[PDB]
């Protein structure tokens, strides 16, 4: 099955659980309304949340190709994993205060 | 038998438990009706998660030929096995969604 | 006998026991009734299935001649293979809603 | 600009004129309710015309490629360019019939 | 514009004015209903003469392209033609019939 | 100015008059309501027509700096170009059916 080896190659650029628990969290707002409190700032953050590590995922699978295809661009690779790096970075400060409100 | 080769060549092409849990949930969904929650949200996310998975298997499809008969295009090659990565990977992201809601 | 060679050999250019399988729910779904839910679209998903198995038999028909008398059109034999592979690949897929629904 | 030119080539690969005249009148059966007749044959023959559009225009997309950069893969050209043709045969067919109906 | 020329070469492989006087008296036909008389047979005629003109229509789609790419097979061409000709003269003489009844 | 030359070289990666129509009507289909008729359709393919600008904007502004520094991989760069092509094709045709509903 060819589908099912990009499959194991496409999830190893992110994580499971995380989105998951952004989805049932965006679940559980969505459905109680717009009276409960912190309403708003829920909904934003998740939406930057999920926007942020789609874009880290699509990074990360053009990325690691690069490490084995043509490794010649030392200065640019390094560039681009700090940049992965503090994709992640901030894609966490959202999460903690997603848990915290 | 001939058309059996074909099937089983076009069957290893992409998956199917995960297309029968998307038929089952969207006959689901159109059964119950449009005044429960989460309708419609639903109704276009298996849609386009169904359009990507035969974007992909026809992409697989006239993939896995080049890996033989003529692999000099590597660098054309290499791309389009990253391309199917990525169409892979966005639908893993919206099945997410999907079982979550 | 010449007609029970010609018909072995057009039997091994289809699938047999997918063909009755299309046509008792084809008997079922127009004895039951257009007021039965989900008529609309099991007719149309059968038909069309039933019009790219005959396009895909016929196919196979001229195909494996060429496997034979005269091999040396390399590139177009291999994309009729491709074409052919990609026909079964919808017909996969369209079985699997009718099934489902 | 860039966009623009884009924009040129691609308007180059399809016709307008039937796209509106598509849209126009699917917007009228849609809204005009399933009371009246020809409701659903219409549909479906406009929804598989759609389809076959966008098909024909990937394929004269990637098509116009080969007749400049790489002409030597005579055979699997001028093949391409008959399925091109059966394909606009077959959205001519399927028109003619909206049109009367 | 390539899809226009592309239309332009597949208009040449059809007739219109036979295709939409076919269309123009099926919906006259089916939109008065099973009483008037003649309908059961004017039905399967015109169903069996729309089938063999795609079918002619895709014929000589791929056959005027062996008249300039490669006309070496003459016996083949030949036979080709003699096909392609019956099948128009069962079309019109199907045609014959629908116009009478 | 530093900034004023990235925003015309920003600026020139895409079409700005689509914008402001998209904009205008998206607000106006979603402050006139849900009651509305073609009010999901309209809110779905506005959505996504704008995700696709936004993607071939991203194409551009990372292609248009391929043409110059390395031409060398000329497959990969007129693949990327065909991708665009295709990918404001469907935009267009996705803004028709705007223009339509
Ligand atoms: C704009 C930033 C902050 C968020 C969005 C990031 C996404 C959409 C963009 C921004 C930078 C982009 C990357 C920039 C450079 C390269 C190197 C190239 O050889 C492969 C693609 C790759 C790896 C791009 C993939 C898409 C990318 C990751
Ligand atoms: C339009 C995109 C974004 C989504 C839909 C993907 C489908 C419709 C398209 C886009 C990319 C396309 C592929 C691009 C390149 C090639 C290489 C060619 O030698 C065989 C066909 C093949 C493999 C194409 C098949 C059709 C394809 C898979
Ligand atoms: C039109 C498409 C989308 C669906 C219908 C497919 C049928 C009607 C057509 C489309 C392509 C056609 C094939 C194209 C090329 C050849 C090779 C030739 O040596 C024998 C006939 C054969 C094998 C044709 C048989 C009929 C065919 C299979
Ligand atoms: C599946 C068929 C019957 C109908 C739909 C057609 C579309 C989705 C597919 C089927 C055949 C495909 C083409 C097959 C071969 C080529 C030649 C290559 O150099 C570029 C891509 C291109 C041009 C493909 C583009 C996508 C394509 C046009
Ligand atoms: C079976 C007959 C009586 C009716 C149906 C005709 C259609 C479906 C079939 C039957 C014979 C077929 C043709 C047989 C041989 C060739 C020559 C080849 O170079 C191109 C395809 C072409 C031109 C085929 C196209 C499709 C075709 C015309
Ligand atoms: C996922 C696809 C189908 C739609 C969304 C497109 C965006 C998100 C992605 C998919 C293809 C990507 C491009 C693929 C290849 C390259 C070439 C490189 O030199 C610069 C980055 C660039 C140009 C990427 C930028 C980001 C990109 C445009």
């Amino acid at each position: 099955n060819h589908y099912a080896s990009k499959k194991s190659a496409a999830e190893s650029m992110l994580d499971i659980a995380l989105l998951m628990a952004n989805a049932s969290q965006l679940k559980a707002v969505v459905e109680q309304g717009p009276s409960f409190a912190f309403y708003v700032p829920l909904v934003v953050l998740i939406s930057i949340s999920l926007v942020l590590q789609i874009g880290v995922g699509v990074l990360l699978i053009f990325l690691v190709k690069y490490d084995l295809n043509n490794p010649a661009k030392h200065a640019k690779l390094d560039f681009l994993n700090n940049l992965a790096t503090g994709l992640v970075f901030i894609i966490v400060v959202v999460n903690i205060f997603i848990t915290a409100f």
